[PDB]
């Protein structure tokens, strides 16, 4: 009856927040991006996307870290797949990437747990969490896995990010503030046995 | 890199849906569902229930199985442990009572996923994927599983209920629908590795 994955939670106060160079989107506006989707997509196919959510708690309370680009947009650490590289040894290289430290020593990145699909029928901002009827070529595939953090890391947030502890609470039912994804993710992560440690 | 549950699907047309005597709620209201809710926390606390997920296909399209009290609310098959009950036993015994034969051939029900938690934290509708802030006795604790289904089951639905298969989208933002546990299943279910047998 004990079904449920068991995750380990530590406090926010364990983990170090330090500073590095900003990171630049490759993409400097929606339609950009959308553009570049639709060049790549004639080239290598659909879009391959990997996020990670990363956990901790204050006082027993969950916290998803999100990376907020100055005051705008909240995001998930991830991003897009080189073709034929595995999903996970990529959502480790991109995490590596947006928060690995500058000394260059290794976080050692722990993925045990997908969370999640979404799928972009068209190239428009509209994802579901399953192939929407008569779509037979998506443009975008979004898996999300759940990263179990040890009990103490440093982090580098690009300095043209915050890093912000998001309670679950303030996402929930919040598709406006964090869209539709960020927004479910306290309904996927309910399934989890959080130890608080 | 396949983290994913997989879950053998098989068509609707493979199960049979035949009747039975009308099952009644113990609540003739929602007024007495909470004054019962009351009597029963002050006695034996916390609410425990217990809810399956059914899931077939039509022409590789994922259906939950809903059942719909006449033209009404739409619910999960499930419902409250006893004190002491095991949850997975719990909901074995709750589905064989809801959609087990008249005949009295066991169906084989299985249980291996938990895909959600939902806590009340009033005696009042509102249900959060999270026990919230303040809330120390929550007064019921709703567990979601994922039903296995064989390839082929005979299943008799009491006559005062319909069996309903309800394709994701349509219960994707759709909480005035089906409420915020069944609309919130597509994000639910996206994780799982469907087989469309
Ligand atoms: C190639 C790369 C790398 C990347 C990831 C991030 C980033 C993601 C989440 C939070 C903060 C930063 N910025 O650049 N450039 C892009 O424009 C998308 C992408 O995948
Ligand atoms: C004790 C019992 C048993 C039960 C379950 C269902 C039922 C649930 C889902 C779909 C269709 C029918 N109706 O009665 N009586 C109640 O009033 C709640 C409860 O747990
Ligand atoms: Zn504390
Ligand atoms: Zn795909
Ligand atoms: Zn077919
Ligand atoms: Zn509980």
């Amino acid at each position: 009856s004990m079904l449920e994955r068991t995750i380990n939670l530590y406090p926010l106060t364990n983990y170090t927040f330090g500073t590095k160079e900003p990171l630049y989107e490759k993409d400097s506006s929606v339609a950009a991006r959308f553009q570049r989707m639709r060049e790549e997509f004639d080239k290598i196919g659909m879009r391959r996307t990997v996020e990670g959510v990363l956990i901790v708690h204050e006082h027993r309370l969950p916290h998803v870290l999100l990376l907020q680009l100055g005051t705008t947009f909240f995001k998930l650490p991830g991003g897009e797949l080189n073709p034929g590289e595995d999903e996970v040894e990529g959502l480790k290289r991109l995490m590596t990437e947006i928060l690995g430290r500058q000394d260059g020593v290794l976080q050692d990145w722990v993925i045990d747990d997908c969370i999640g699909n979404w799928w972009r029928p068209n190239f428009e901002p509209p994802q579901y969490p399953y192939i929407p009827a008569h779509i037979t070529k998506p443009k975008e595939h979004k898996k999300l896995f759940l990263v179990q953090l040890q009990e103490k890391a440093l982090f580098a947030v690009p300095k043209n990010y915050k890093l912000v502890a998001a309670p679950l609470f303030e996402l929930y039912d919040n598709a406006p503030g964090y869209g539709p994804i960020i927004s479910s993710l306290p309904q996927l992560l309910s399934r989890f046995n959080f130890i608080y440690n």
